Parts: structure tokens; C-alpha cells; sequence
């Protein structure tokens, strides 16, 4: 195989999993204006 | 062709669509603002 | 020459330039609002 | 040795110390509704 051009095909899947994985958060409209205006 | 390139290089226009398809989710403010505080 | 290994180099320069040139400016608050609330 | 596929590869790990760098950059709702609606 090759680590080099396999090693950067990871960077990529990880730009990636790091996109979708902070995603599938809720997060909170009412969070984010109570926490926000405190 | 050589499936270990080509793909990465798929890979790769992919997190672009992700990026500019996922900026146009957002729509309606009004909605989303009478989905959360309601 | 190799226009495949090559085209991806530029593929990555690529979604650099979209993140900063939207940085320099793409938000505009006062037209978000007025134009999202319709 | 091959310095087309190592120079991308220093173009990638980039793009994210570029991407990670730009996030710890936190925000404000007062500050840009302050400012913008000024």
C-alpha cells in the first residue's frame, strides 16, 4: 500500500467526520438568547 | 482509473457541496425562530 | 505532467479561497433579518 | 521522495490548522447586533 496518499486520504475523512459529527447536535435557539443577551 | 486518487479527489468535492448546500439549509428566520421559541 | 494529482492541489487551494473570501464579508445583519422575517 | 503528492499534503494539514484556527475565534450576540444594527 501507500501510508502517504492513504494518510491524506484520512485528513480528509476526518475534515469531514469532524463536519457531520458536530452536526448532529441539537443545539438550542433559546440557549443561545438567554445565553447570549444573559 | 486508479480508485485511490479518484476517490480521494471525490472526497474532496464532496466537503465543498456539503459546505455550500448546507449554507442554503437555512431558509425562513421566521420559522426556525417560531420553532424554537415555541 | 499529471493534470489529476495537479486538479486536486487546486481543488484544496479552492475551498481555502471560499472560506476567506466570504469572510471578508457575507453576513449583513440588517438584511438577514428584514428579508428572512418577509 | 515525491514532492507533488508532499507538497499538497502540507497544503492539506493547512486548509485545517487554517479551519481549527478560525474557529477558536468566539463571537458575541450583543456585540455583532450592536454593531451591525449600528
Amino acid at each position: 500500500s501507500d501510508p502517504l496518499v492513504v494518510a491524506a486520504n484520512i485528513i480528509g475523512i476526518l475534515h469531514l467526520i469532524l463536519w457531520i459529527l458536530d452536526r448532529l447536535f441539537f443545539k438550542s435557539i433559546y440557549r443561545f438568547f438567554e445565553h447570549g443577551l444573559k
